[PDB]
């Protein structure tokens, strides 16, 4: 039987110590790694100063100067640009990774998760007014398949602690924005009710009805941004292309593990937190003999090039 | 264990593949045979207002030097993203559906276009006009969905005289620089699967670039246009990143099932062609056995709902 894998997403809203906390834990250095955010990607290689760019173009929307479709085109784009590291990686990974399977091979560290920029900013960005509802089910579509041991660690953190660390860390180019802010909490908060519906037996299509008036409500969930008119026939209807995105979500989230962690105290505690975490965390085996070397140059590389 | 054979009609627009694809389906049953059109209505209102319509004024906007080649590759990049959408939600939910490679078929599905038309090969194209960068279409391929068992395309055949000709006759614009272009990416898309099908290496042949049947020269397939200065490192290399995305391609590229299809010849005379080529296709089994209707609903749903 081959060696085992230990996959770790570590996801939320930015601003929490996400970074830091795991920089933390980022300290054996050759049976874990840590996956950085591809920032280099973001500023440089990509496009030049990506999240420069997304932080402007809000900030012109909202002060009027530019409207609504003009925001939405470079909003989408971006979206692009900030997602392609994270789907590249997966695109790699996919054929390493097993079934499901006592201490693990290899830990894999990752500062995200695919669904970060496929799924939760997109949606934030059109709670915000930025993007389309039909591009965020778009960037739906894409979300890759939901590999085995796909766990997801998000935050936890009330509003104004959360205001405080964000505000003193502010990634370049981007703005202080609260109402983004409460936008991609929101999401995130939606994101985690939205697994545990689907996970209780939670079926869209039979509750989408009580959209208009033992698991969450639906109203709670993600499926809630999707009563768009944008996405509907002139008889309320969804239009089947958009419900078959539904579907997609669906499908992709069931299956991810989520994990809660409380951000609300010191880094070390953060850092023990999430070792905590992992006993309930799934591993896989992964498909070949010399996938281990093969995943530990993938993130040594990834690390070496796009890391901050 | 009923069967299932999927073909997907691909190439440069303006060849006759709708003609040609409803000329076929009309030789079946209505429950044997489902043709999956291009989801116009999605093109033109469900996705945005007018995509075709905004694509081709903003590459003429490019040419006439009234925007910038930034502000037309945002606008290109989401265009494109709502192109494709209606292709991933399709290829998503019949996955599941679809089984091990393969008598007569239970039901055959004539797709107008694959997945890759809007993910790659006209990313590709808009990438050659000038209206996209490359890191964006490397971005797009890096999202190409897993392929399928049982992958049978279809691109066409037809002299540039001719081609020209047939599209002169037709919310475009005649765009002669385009039609070269995406004539030449889809040219290299076929060589690209033959140069994959004869055990070809992309990373091994690298340093050959400057400027049925054999093995092509790498040259002469789709990792030529991602010599770019963009994607090249201090040490002139590309970065890992897209490396790792050129991985994706040909992972994606090198299971497909590629057919050539003359063009140069009458409606009927293109069906009979089509009708012949099909006897050498791949089938694949279905999953449940009540996949097969499932799989005819959905096809007959989107043809409804997206077809004109
Ligand atoms: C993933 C991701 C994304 C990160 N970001 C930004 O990148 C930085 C990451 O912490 C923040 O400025 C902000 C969260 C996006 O704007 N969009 C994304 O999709
Ligand atoms: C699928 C598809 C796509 C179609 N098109 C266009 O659709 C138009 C059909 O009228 C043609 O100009 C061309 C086929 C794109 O420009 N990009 C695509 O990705």
């Amino acid at each position: 039987k081959m060696p085992t894998l230990l996959r770790v997403y570590i996801d939320g809203p930015h601003g929490m110590g996400k970074t830091t906390t795991t920089q933390l834990l980022v300290a054996s250095r050759d049976d874990i790694v840590y996956v950085p955010e591809p920032m280099t990607y973001w500023r440089v290689l990509g496009a030049s100063e990506t999240i420069a760019n997304i932080y402007t173009t809000q900030h012109r929307l909202d002060q009027g100067e530019i409207s609504a479709g003009d925001a939405a085109v470079v909003m989408t784009s971006a979206q692009i640009t900030m997602g392609m590291p994270y789907a590249v990686t997966d695109a790699v990974l996919a054929p390493h990774i097993g079934g499901e399977a006592p201490p693990p091979a290899l830990t894999l560290i990752f500062d995200r998760h695919p669904i970060a920029a496929l799924l939760c900013y997109p949606a934030a960005r059109y709670l915000m007014g930025s993007m389309t509802p039909q591009a965020v089910l778009a960037f739906v579509a894409l979300i890759p398949p939901t590999l085995p041991g796909t766990n997801i660690v998000l935050g936890a953190l009330p509003e104004d602690r959360h205001i405080d660390r964000l505000a003193k860390r502010q990634r370049p180019g981007e703005r202080l924005d609260l109402a983004m802010l409460a936008a991609i909490r929101r999401v995130y908060g939606l994101l985690a009710n939205t697994v545990r519906y689907l996970q209780c037996g939670g079926s869209w299509r039979e509750d989408w009805g009580q959209l208009s008036g033992p698991r969450p409500h639906i109203g709670d969930t993600l499926f809630t941004l999707f009563r768009a008119p944008e996405l509907l026939a002139p008889n309320g209807d969804l239009y089947n292309v958009f419900a078959w995105a539904l579907d997609v979500l669906a499908k992709r989230l069931r299956s991810m593990h989520v994990f809660i962690l409380d951000y609300d105290q010191s880094p070390a505690g953060c850092r023990d937190a999430l070792l905590q975490l992992t006993s309930g965390m799934v591993q896989t085996h992964v498909t070949t003999p010399g996938s281990i070397p093969t995943i530990c140059d993938l993130a040594r590389t990834f690390a070496r090039e796009m890391g901050e």
